[PDB]
This record gives C-alpha cells, structure tokens and sequence, in this order.
C-alpha cells in the first residue's frame, strides 16, 4: 500500500486539504502534533500541520517518516513572493530550497551553507515533472523556482532583495527547506507547493491576513490533484 | 520497558569523540536519517551517542530520531558555546536553565522576538537533571554556572549581536543547537539537560578562539556529561 505524507505549517493550510479529500480521518497525537490518517483511492494519507518555522517543520517531517512510514511527502501552504511575475494566489513548485538565515561566514562559508550539507536542497524531479504536467492540463500557471526558508517573516524591501541577490529565490516561507532537507536525509521523495499570500514587503502582514484562506485553498486543491495521479 | 535508555548528543564530531573515548565501551554503529548512532551498554544503561551536525534543523532531526527510533528516556547534550557574560571564561561549564531560539522573528504580527504561536519564547530543561549537575559539580569542586542559552543558525562574532542576546533574552551563552534539542525533548515529554563549555567570547575574535579551544572545551563538557551518566 502507498503511504503519502501531506504537510502544511499552519492549521489554516490543512483545513482545505482535509475538506477537499472528504474522507474520514483518525486523529493520532504524537510529539505535539496531531496526525490525520485516512484512506483515499487505495492510498493511506497522513495529514498534519507542523506549526510555524524550521524546528517545528523538521520535527513533524521526521515524525511522519519514522512513526508513519510515509513513502512520499507533499507540502502545501502559502508563501511571500520575491519576484514581480509571482502574484497573489499564483502557484510555485520549489525546484531547490535554501535556509536563507544560516550564517557561518565567520569561517568563510557562503551564506546558507552548513558543513556536511549544501546551500541548496533538491526536491523530487519526478514529482515536480508531474506537477508541471497536470498544471499544463488544468491550464493553470505553475512557476518553478528556488524557495528561501528562514525563521523570520520577511516584510522589508531590503530583506526581499537580499534573498533574490544571494540565492536567486522566487518565494520566501519558513518551512520548505527544513521539510525538503529531512526528506533528503531519509531518501523520501518530496514536493513543496506554495501559493502566494503576500509580497514579503512592508504590507506583507496585512496581505497575508487577507489572502491566507484563499491562497491556502489554491495550494490544497493543486495538492489534491497531485495525489489523484500518484 | 525495564531498561534505562539514555540519548547523548553533540553537534560536531569533535564534541562526541571524547564522549565515545571516555565511556570506553564497544558501540554498534547504526545509520539512520544521515546520522550514525553509537549504541552500547554502560552500568546497566543503554547509551545512544550521536553528533547531529551543526545548527537547528540538523539537531532537531537527530533528537527526534533518538526519541522515535531508539526510545530514549532522557537526552543529555554536551558541547561548546560562546560566552555572553564576563564571568563565563574559556573552558567554564554552564548548564542551561532555559533556552531560546534567538533568531526567530514574527514581529510583523506583534509577537515578541523568539516567540512562535503554539510555542513559547523560553524552553525549559529538566529540574531534576540540572539539580544533579549542580550536586556533582559541588562534589568535584568545579564551577558550574546556570543560565539562559540562546540558539540560532548564525555563528555570533560581533559586539552588536552579543549585546542584543543579553538585552533581549538575558542569555549567558550562545550556540546553534541547544534550544532545538530541548524543544524536541519538551514536545515528546523527555527529560533534557544541555551542558556547554565555553570555547570563545562570541565577538570579532570568536572564529579563532573557537578553532583553538574546541578540542579542550569539548573534552571538559564530555567529562562532566560522563560524571552525570555515572549517577543515573
Ligand atoms: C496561530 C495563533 C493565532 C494568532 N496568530 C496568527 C499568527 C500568524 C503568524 C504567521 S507567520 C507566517 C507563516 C506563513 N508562512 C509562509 C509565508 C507567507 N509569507 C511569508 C513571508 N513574507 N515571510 C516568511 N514566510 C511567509 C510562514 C509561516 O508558516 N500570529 N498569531
Ligand atoms: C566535516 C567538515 C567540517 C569542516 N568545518 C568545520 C567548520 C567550523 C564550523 C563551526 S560552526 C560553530 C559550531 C560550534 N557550536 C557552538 C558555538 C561556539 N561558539 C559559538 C558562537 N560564537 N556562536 C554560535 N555558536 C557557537 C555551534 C556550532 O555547532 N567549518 N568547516
Ligand atoms: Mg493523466
Ligand atoms: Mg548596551
């Protein structure tokens, strides 16, 4: 049987996932998370929100893999746009991810780099190819690019522009890199999907509060369409 | 259950080398999630030793693996740290009373720095283990300080950042893993003790000081950690 892990960061990012799948879920508490376990089209689906940020998302992804035996992990949620062509509600699939707030420059390491790791973490080529194929079939724009993750909500021109100049990132969030990193360490295929909620600038807090629901639903609907192909 | 299982963590290989040597028992090496776990028996206790690799994500992963895959009932962390206070000198030992993720910033939503919804700024460690540390330090006639440790994904090497950590969090030392290790332990209800020996002063010379004192400071912490395990 296929076991698929489905993650968001916030409750609001998984509410539409649970609703759209429309099946009965058993709630299983572990490590401060609640995992929603159900069956959908001959697949076991395990849905959870990690809570915000890198430590939360690292923990939850590790629990999904070790405790629930998931064979793939699909992340769905919202993100800040760093580029003019990614508008509110647009979908992005992460090709690579970086931890943008990592700084070991005192030892002459590039920003984002940790010894025994890499700046950029890869996601699954096969899953990203699937996303692109289905987006083309649905006539929805799906961009691909680098996502930057850190433990700060970005809401300034200065920081946005650093993420673009340093990492060539297209979007910013607080969990993708950690989720993809854990999946890489365990050899588990990972796809990170995000819908834009804000422009990561001085108005981002207000934009985020306004568009979280709609953008979360947009990502959730696309994630469901991916699970339908697995 | 019926057997005691103790997880022992460092961040870097250099922090666990003296731990493995000092325990002096045979370890089985078990690979999982990009870590190697060293599993042995010591004084009727199962000990599982690993280095996580540097920073918050690495240490979160490894601690979660220790708990879920190896069933550890306690986690003891040993390693080095930057001093933020004049009375913590190179080689001095500190036990963390509470820890904070100093680089967390959700201030755009009016949250205090360090705070994430559904969590807390300060993460507590085990009172019983910290009390044990203080008791044995007094017996050994070694100075053991206690205080707040700040953890983030930056090596701190500036006056400006040091002073922020003191003013914002009243931190005594800085490192890149303690808060994440303690956080994971809290989520799983596992007692945690974080021990650090000072390697540098988290200032403009910290890189050079760290390279000089990593080995000695790591050994100082490892030796103290072993003395704790001897009392469990
Ligand atoms: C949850 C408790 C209820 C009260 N409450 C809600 C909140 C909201 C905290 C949201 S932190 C951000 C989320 C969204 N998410 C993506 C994101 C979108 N835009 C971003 C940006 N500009 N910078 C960084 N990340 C983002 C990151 C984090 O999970 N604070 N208190
Ligand atoms: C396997 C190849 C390793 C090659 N290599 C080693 C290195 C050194 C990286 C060291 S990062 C720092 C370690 C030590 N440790 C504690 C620490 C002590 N002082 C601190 C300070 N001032 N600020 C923050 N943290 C510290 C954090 C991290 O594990 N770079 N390349
Ligand atoms: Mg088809
Ligand atoms: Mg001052």
């Amino acid at each position: 049987v296929q076991k698929i892990g489905i993650l968001g960061a916030m409750r609001e990012e998984i509410t539409p996932i649970l609703e759209l799948f429309g099946v009965d879920f058993e709630e299983i508490p572990l490590g401060g998370n609640v995992f929603h376990k159900g069956v959908y089209h001959n697949k076991e689906i395990i849905v959870a929100y990690s809570k915000i940020g890198k430590v939360h998302s690292t923990l939850t992804t590790t629990s999904m893999i070790l405790a629930f035996g998931v064979q793939k992990v699909l992340f769905s949620g919202v993100a800040g746009s760093l580029v003019k062509d990614l508008k509110i509600n647009d979908l992005l699939v992460a090709t690579q991810l970086v931890q943008h707030d990592v700084d070991l420059s005192a030892f002459d390491h590039p920003l984002g780099f940790i010894p025994e790791s890499a700046i950029f973490i890869e996601t699954s080529g096969s899953l990203n190819a699937l996303a692109k194929k289905i987006a083309n079939e649905q006539h929805i724009a799906l961009k691909e690019g680098v996502i930057a993750s850190g433990d700060q909500f970005v809401h300034s021109k200065e920081r946005k522009e650093f993420l673009v100049s340093e990492f060539k990132a297209s979007a910013v969030e607080m969990e993708g890199a950690s989720v993809a990193f854990v999946c890489q360490k365990f050899g588990v295929p990972c796809c990170v999907l995000r819908s834009i909620s804000d422009n990561a600038d001085e108005k981002a807090g207000m934009s985020f509060d306004e568009f979280l629901e709609k953008s979360a639903h947009t990502s959730a609907k696309f994630l469901k369409s991916m699970v339908d192909e697995l």
